[PDB]
């Protein structure tokens, strides 16, 4: 299983969540915020640089993928987008993903998630029904870690997600 | 009145079309393709660098903007979005936009196009109800200018942008 933190920001919200999560399961963890690659200019030497290769590695390698984002001006991180737009349907068709956003609290969350699902349904893979938000309120800024009231439901999501992967 | 390229690759089919029109039409341009800045990081230092107050000044500047991107996996160029998140409401708020997507034919650019509508909306901008779509038949790839077919629809879009810019 593969974790991959949008929040480009070493000091993120979304870090932490992807840590949390990348750690109590045991999960391959790709942190935006210290894996750094350049911005997609569509080019052969590019698509061969450094990072850009593991990334289509460890992609086209896990068998689901949790995604994580911020939610910036109501979509995921240009971060995020950035990497993706390297990657295609080549890493991702019919692979199982679950998306969860991490915004400023509010009714915030919803578009961001909207946007990676719309993304992920463009390169085939495959979304599953539950998603989550994380707002302000879910994560202990103060001991870096998410707060205990959402462990539940992260459980449950990464659960969901595994026995999509299973099924097919 | 201003123009931004989407497209982060110096020999894309947006990129034509950014230049027809922010010329034809004697605009400010701002060319992603080599106006370049880092992966947003949420950092001050970075929110002071070079290109980065250039943009906010710009766009701030400017009465109405028209904003033109690729459609990379359904959603905008991971570039664009990454631009975007220097910004803010600031320099966007209740300014009028005209979204403008260019995909590669098909059924492609809609999705493109309500990305951009609802990352706009969220930085409180005013995007005008006509929208268009550039597919490879649009594009004159040949003699790096747009397709004589398509210069009416590019025509009314700007104009009905104006239209709005003066309203308001
Ligand atoms: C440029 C910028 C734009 C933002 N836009 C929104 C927004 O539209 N809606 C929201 O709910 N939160 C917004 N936020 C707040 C983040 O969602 C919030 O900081 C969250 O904790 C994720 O932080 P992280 O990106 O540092 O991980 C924005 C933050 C920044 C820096
Ligand atoms: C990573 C990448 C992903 C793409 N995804 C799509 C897609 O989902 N749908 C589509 O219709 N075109 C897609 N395209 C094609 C572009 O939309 C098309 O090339 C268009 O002419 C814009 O080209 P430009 O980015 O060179 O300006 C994609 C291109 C790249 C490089």
């Amino acid at each position: 299983m593969l974790v991959i933190n949008g929040t480009p920001r070493k000091h993120g919200r979304t870090r932490i969540a992807a840590s949390y999560i990348a750690a109590l399961y045991h999960t391959d963890l790709i942190d935006l915020s210290e894996f750094v690659l350049p911005v997609f200019n569509g080019e052969a030497e590019q698509s061969e640089l450094l990072k850009v290769q593991e990334l289509k590695q460890r992609v086209t390698k896990a068998d689901a993928i949790v995604l994580l984002s911020p939610e910036y001006h109501s979509g995921m991180s240009g971060a995020l987008k950035n990497a993706l737009d390297f990657l295609s349907s080549e890493q991702f068709k019919y692979k199982p993903v679950a998306l969860l956003a991490v915004a400023g609290g509010g009714k915030g969350g919803i578009n961001a998630l909207n946007n990676m699902r719309t993304v992920m349904r463009g390169v085939y893979a495959n979304v599953i029904p539950k998603q989550l938000v994380l707002d302000p309120v879910h994560i202990d800024v103060e001991n870096a870690t998410v707060a205990e009231n959402i462990k539940e439901s992260i459980k449950e999501l990464v659960e969901e997600l595994s026995m999509f992967a299973k099924a097919g």
